[PDB]
């Protein structure tokens, strides 16, 4: 009697998380958010990139005309996703640098084509085949112009095409190599021999080479695909005595956003900004583990399943007088996150600290500010999947994304300990500027009594205490009251 | 009266500038620093690299022997610089892997050369075109040996060139592919056959091919360009029956830090370490967005355009009696960064704190001292701006630089976030200790008024006022008199 | 008199370390340990990985079958170990793009070969030469099969090998080049003409070229070695007319976790996890500076050789009445980290704190625990030194791994910064703590002297002490004693 204590204290909750700091592998928290996006609906949505879904078609297979793909014609995408029950069912062939010829036209996004009329004079054109039927006729690759004799006379080809655009050209054309001697003759009327494509800044030789490969879809022959650009006032010449599978125009090629990905997610009308293999996952968070395979505004891959970023103060239960933060949280706190309670002669009672609570509160909404929904976009990349061996060019590949992933693993690692270890921080400080304040105010009028309570040595009714919260508290008006108490021989 | 007051406070500016940390995306403080050099001169420095302008010739041009690049003669560089102007005015060539070429010759430094006395028995030494004009008269690429016929005899030649020094030899030679099989038979008096360069652990065999490409400079034919790097104890060995542009000798193949740049930057006599192909830009700050593209002790490239370093405290507007730190900074502190203002009997003062402030500008200086003048030197590196599409090389080229800056960008912005917070904290860490320091100091001699400053409960004149200040205050001398007006009922 | 003395300290030793914080580049501290392995034993120890040592063999040399390499048969490796000394002594070869053979053999990690009866009706089959002795008589690369002609005929062979396993097989196949027309002839009674092998999915077809090349071990002639994988369910066509160095079956192809590296170090008997090709290095630490060429659970490589973290507080040496821890350690303090110093009628004690002392000691542990023993595992990856000039592709390899090194050096120097920071700002932390508790045990009975030590204002015996030291002491029964002696005209 004729005292009263004055208790600073903080929150508690009953259902804390562990999260990791500089300083504790494992420290409970009041509440925590997840920065890496573990899931996938399954499915790409359809928004708000351009999808284009290859179903039976490889983009190669779409480029060169095969029939199953007409429906394929001039459409662009931003993303062309190829699906691995794709398959060709056309005239068996190969590209050299398959690779670099899916890449450049994914990367391009447009299989617009530009018919052009060449001068194939003294040859039969539109050549088809068994195998390659369209609307159950013999046919061919759409794109291609399959060259043969003309009254058993191939004469030489030496056919130009200028490009008098303001635009690059991308031309598309193949060599055939016949099973056998009685085709190439059947075909050409003559021995097989070199053909040239060139321009005044580039020349590609190939040489027809006649035999018996394992037969595809019955056919043992084989066509094999080149490409040649030709910029803006340049010239394409076509040197052949046969074996030309030619080209029947060109393909725009644009520079922009585009890419390809391999995936048997189905395509479903939703919108969503990333794209993984996976399906589309949200993109709220700043990390994943979903798929290192990704395009568009995603969050990093790292390797690491959960990451917990700390949004609350560290948990501390409540020892079973009233106490004051030192060792000891308030469950009972749930209108602030720091706050008085007293004890005096009205009674005992607790109020929270709007400014502390909103200072702790606002700090950790600005560090979710930078980190939630700040994602970056990328397009097209590197492969990341192999379906060959090849050595070299794919230990490259390979190495050099194990090394981005490792290095964004440490990064998210490092970031999330350093922020949770200052939330820790900040949130402790703020605890301690309010004891420290409360002790300024209070003058000689108290004492520390070591458990984050006040002992003070008058009698300090509601309104009392009232103005010590409310940062009005006059010392001068107790001064002589509480020293009297404070200093007696007992 | 019979009382003074002592204020601890710190300074302030009215031109503060905003700063990140890690609490604050945006914080005042008295003064930063930019990281981020984000400007040229917009020229090439000649110093203190040695620079060779390329002018109209490529370093192949150059390599080959154009006769517009004999000036550049057994010249070697630092840094090559090929301008986009630069153009070939010889005998139409190509160079299958180009790049490569390129790369080595521009990263061994030099175009020395060493000419050998091959054994061309039997043949016409030689060859010269009107496509390449050498002081008006009909010529060809100094470094290359065109042979033809002799009284319309090419006897197969098969000739040798032993390496019986102890460095390598890089041999560069071509194969002439003819317009038209009339011009064949008028150079080399037979039908094309292949052409064979080997050693004892390498062989190159390459294939004439006859026919038009696309006239450049009037000239159907192109020659294609190969080389063979020969070492000590191999031997060259040169087998064709026709088509052989031969070599003169060889180019000393050397190893160390030279390059190739791809800019249009004049060049200037001035002194500068670090070159971009947007010009020589200085190295003193630790990142830079000018250009990827960089030779020597530069900056490292990041794509912000500026990041400041704190390097001053916070930034504190002063209130409208005197008061110390407690939210309050003194405008009218110009002689030091932290320091005491005291009323007594003999007026208002104020004084700087030495310790202090040299305490603070010491850390910052030192962190300073880190950051400023410290870059490293690359040289030699991959290309990074491409002409030409082509698919997978150049994706992977491309994904690693990106990949790079984005985590050096990354880097950039937690460095300056963490310095920032620890200066910040630093700063703070001053400003406390001296207020504690000058608390323990006063013993029961005084109290905390919560502003920053003490109630000092006796009289203390100038000279007792910097007895504090100098820390030999004898508190013992005071307190009679403090704890009668201390503890006096009023 | 009627009074004692309580000091709080922390040790000091006479022999620390200078280690690098954030706040200082050189602060001295108690103890440290080294985070950068930097010397090697010298030796691979053969445990516990899989060693194969080539010998005088490289990997290659052991695939195609050297005499001196048929110890090699059949063997599997983790680690296939090539040595400098290493030379073929056999019939002269390349291999086009040997680099990616190399690495695919290395990663898969055997040399298992299977046997397959082929069908090589109409040619002499097992052709050896003096150039390849197998037991002192003339042999042969012992997985290939060099096919000449029969009674002077060479038909031309088609014949088939189909894929009816479950499992990829590796086809390693050839084309003899002869020196001159006379052993074309001699070797395949005809002019020789392309060989094409192919699948369902690939063809190579490549063609012998007749020349002298430079003699290596007295053979003019060359083979150029070839691979193709075949898929389940696909087929080997091989079709030739001559000049075809046959396959006498397929080696197992596999995946995992093997690799080849190069180095001249002994193999030892012992147990290492990390092999460098300087030796195995303990993997203790998370960095190294041995060697970028690394495989099993390593240290990253870095640049620095040192890195030292602090495992102690700062180091304070002791100024020469007792005195506390304000800019003063005590060399004297030996049982514990942190601890009580007091005066009183008794005499002048010493006393460590447990809890203060093992709450730092914990944490430092704990640091310690996150960084040492837990390096992680890369097995096949790039190779990082090079014997030949390439262009282009080594251009990248070199900057790829350039780039890599100094992330990671960069990480490694912030790492430890920021970690010492922590451990001088946690030890710092428990000293300031232990007296701030001290402080507000003894509240109204002693005041602060400003040297980290409280003058108790009453008589307080050993038993007196100890309860402070142990938290149990009640300032209730001294209060009317030391208010009386603090608050004393005098
Ligand atoms: C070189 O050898 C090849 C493989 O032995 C061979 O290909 C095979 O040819 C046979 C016979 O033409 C095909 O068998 C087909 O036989 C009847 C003929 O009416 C067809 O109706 C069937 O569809 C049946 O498949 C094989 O399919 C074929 N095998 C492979 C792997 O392609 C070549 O013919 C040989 N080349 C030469 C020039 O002789
Ligand atoms: C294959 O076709 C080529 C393109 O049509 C052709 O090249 C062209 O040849 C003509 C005629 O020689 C050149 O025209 C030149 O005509 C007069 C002749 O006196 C010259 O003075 C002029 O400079 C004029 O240019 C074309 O320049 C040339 N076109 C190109 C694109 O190179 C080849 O000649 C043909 N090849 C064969 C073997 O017939
Ligand atoms: C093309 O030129 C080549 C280099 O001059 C040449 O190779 C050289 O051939 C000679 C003679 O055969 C070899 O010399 C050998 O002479 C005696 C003959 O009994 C041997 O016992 C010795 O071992 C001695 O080496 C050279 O070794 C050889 N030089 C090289 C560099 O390989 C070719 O023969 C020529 N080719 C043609 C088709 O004529
Ligand atoms: C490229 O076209 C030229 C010109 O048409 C071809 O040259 C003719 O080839 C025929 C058939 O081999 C010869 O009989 C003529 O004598 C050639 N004409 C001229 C004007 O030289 C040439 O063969 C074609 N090249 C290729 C590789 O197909
Ligand atoms: C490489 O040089 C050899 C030796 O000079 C050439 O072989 C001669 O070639 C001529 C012309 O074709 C033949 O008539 C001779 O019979 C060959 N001589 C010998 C000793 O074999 C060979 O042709 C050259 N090779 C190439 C590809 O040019
Ligand atoms: C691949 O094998 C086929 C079939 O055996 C070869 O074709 C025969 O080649 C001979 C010799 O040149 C000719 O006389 C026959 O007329 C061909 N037979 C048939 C059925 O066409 C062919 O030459 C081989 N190809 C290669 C590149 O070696
Ligand atoms: C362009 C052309 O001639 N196409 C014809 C082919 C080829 O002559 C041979 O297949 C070449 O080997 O033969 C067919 O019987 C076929 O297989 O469909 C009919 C087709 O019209
Ligand atoms: C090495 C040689 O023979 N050079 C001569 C060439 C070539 O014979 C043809 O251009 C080949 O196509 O012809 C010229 O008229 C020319 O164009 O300059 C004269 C020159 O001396
Ligand atoms: C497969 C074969 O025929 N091997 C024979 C070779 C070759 O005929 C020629 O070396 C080809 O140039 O010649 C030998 O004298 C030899 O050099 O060992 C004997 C050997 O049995
Ligand atoms: C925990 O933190 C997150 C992020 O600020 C917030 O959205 C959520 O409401 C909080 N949960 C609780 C139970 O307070
Ligand atoms: C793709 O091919 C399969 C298998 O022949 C067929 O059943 C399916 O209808 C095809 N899909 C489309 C879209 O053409
Ligand atoms: C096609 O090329 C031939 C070359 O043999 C030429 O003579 C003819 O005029 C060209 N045809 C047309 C329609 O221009
Ligand atoms: C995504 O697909 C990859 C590759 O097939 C697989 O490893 C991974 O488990 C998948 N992740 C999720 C969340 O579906
Ligand atoms: C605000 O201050 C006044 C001072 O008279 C005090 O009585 C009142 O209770 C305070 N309000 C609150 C909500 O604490
Ligand atoms: C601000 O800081 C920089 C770097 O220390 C210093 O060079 C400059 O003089 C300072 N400017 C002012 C106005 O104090
Ligand atoms: C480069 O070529 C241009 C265009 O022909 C010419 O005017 C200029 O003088 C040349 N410069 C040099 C240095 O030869
Ligand atoms: C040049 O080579 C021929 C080979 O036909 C040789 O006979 C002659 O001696 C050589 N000439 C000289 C000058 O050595
Ligand atoms: C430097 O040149 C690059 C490439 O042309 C350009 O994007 C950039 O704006 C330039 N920067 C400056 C500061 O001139
Ligand atoms: C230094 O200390 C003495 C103590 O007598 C004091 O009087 C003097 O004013 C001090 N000097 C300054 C510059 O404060
Ligand atoms: C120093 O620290 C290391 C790592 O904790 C420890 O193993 C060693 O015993 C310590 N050395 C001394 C002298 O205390
Ligand atoms: C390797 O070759 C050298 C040199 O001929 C020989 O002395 C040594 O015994 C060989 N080593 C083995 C293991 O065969
Ligand atoms: C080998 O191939 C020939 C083709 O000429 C074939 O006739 C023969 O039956 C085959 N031999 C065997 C043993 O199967
Ligand atoms: C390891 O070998 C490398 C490469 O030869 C050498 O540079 C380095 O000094 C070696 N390091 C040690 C500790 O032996
Ligand atoms: C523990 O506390 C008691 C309190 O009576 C004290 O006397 C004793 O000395 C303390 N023990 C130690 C080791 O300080
Ligand atoms: C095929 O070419 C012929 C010329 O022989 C042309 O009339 C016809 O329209 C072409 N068919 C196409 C492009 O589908
Ligand atoms: C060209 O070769 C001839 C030999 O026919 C030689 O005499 C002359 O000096 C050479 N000219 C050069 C290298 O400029
Ligand atoms: C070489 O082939 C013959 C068939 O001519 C066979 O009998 C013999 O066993 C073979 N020798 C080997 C595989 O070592």
């Amino acid at each position: 009697n004729s005292t009263a204590t004055l208790c600073l204290g903080h929150h508690a909750v009953p259902n804390g998380t562990i999260v990791k700091t500089i300083t504790n592998d494992q420290i409970e928290v009041t509440n925590a958010t997840e920065l890496v996006q573990s899931s996938s609906t399954g499915g790409i949505c359809d928004s708000p990139h351009q999808i284009l879904d290859g179903e039976n078609c490889t983009l190669i297979d779409a480029l060169l005309g095969d029939p199953q793909c007409d429906g394929f014609q001039n459409k662009k995408w931003d993303l062309f996703v190829e699906r691995s029950k794709a398959y060709s069912n056309c005239y068996p062939y190969d590209v050299p640098d398959y690779a670099s010829l899916r890449s450049l036209v994914a990367s391009s996004g447009t299989l617009e084509f530009n018919n052009e009329s060449f001068n194939w004079t003294g040859v039969t054109q539109n050549g088809t085949s068994s195998a390659c039927k369209r609307k159950s006729n013999n046919s061919f690759f759409s794109r291609l112009n399959w060259l043969t004799h003309l009254k058993f006379k191939y004469p030489a080809l030496n056919v130009t095409m200028p490009n008098n655009e303001k635009f690059d050209k991308l031309y598309i054309w193949g060599v055939h190599h016949p099973g056998t001697d009685n085709d190439q003759i059947f075909l050409y009327a003559q021995a097989s021999g070199r053909i040239t494509v060139s321009t005044k800044r580039s020349q590609q030789t190939v040489i027809p080479n006649i035999g018996s490969r394992p037969r595809v879809r019955n056919i043992p022959s084989r066509i094999s695909i080149y490409w040649t650009i030709v910029k803006p006032g340049d010239i394409l010449l076509i040197n052949s005595t046969g074996n030309l599978i030619a080209p029947r125009g060109y393909f725009k090629i644009r520079s922009g956003k585009s890419s390809i990905m391999r995936s048997d997610a189905p395509i479903g009308k939703c919108n969503s900004e990333c794209i993984t293999p996976n399906g589309s996952i949200p993109n709220d968070k700043p990390f994943q583990n979903v798929n290192r395979i990704t395009y568009g505004a995603c969050p990093r891959y790292v390797k690491q399943n959960t990451l917990k970023l700390a949004t609350g103060m560290r948990n501390v239960p409540e020892k079973q007088a009233i106490a004051g933060f030192i060792e000891n949280g308030w469950e009972g706190m749930v209108d602030g996150w720091y706050g008085f309670r007293h004890q005096n002669s009205e009674g005992i009672g607790q109020a929270a600290d709007l400014k502390s609570t909103q200072a702790a509160i606002n700090q950790i909404n600005g560090k979710l500010n930078r980190l939630i929904g700040k994602t970056n976009e990328k397009f097209h990349q590197i492969e990341k999947e192999f379906s060959e061996v090849e050595g070299r060019i794919q230990d490259l590949e390979k190495y050099v994304e194990d090394t981005k992933i490792d290095l964004w693993s440490y990064n998210a690692e490092l970031l999330v300990a350093l922020e949770n270890q200052h939330t820790i921080d900040l949130t402790d400080s703020e605890m301690n500027k309010l004891f420290e304040r409360t002790k300024k105010q209070l003058r000689e009028n108290a004492e520390d009594m070591g458990n984050g309570c006040f002992k003070i040595y008058h009698k300090c009714d509601n309104a009392c205490i009232g103005s010590i919260r409310n940062g009005t508290y006059d010392h001068d008006v107790y001064r002589d009251e509480a020293l009297n108490n404070r200093f007696q021989i007992k």
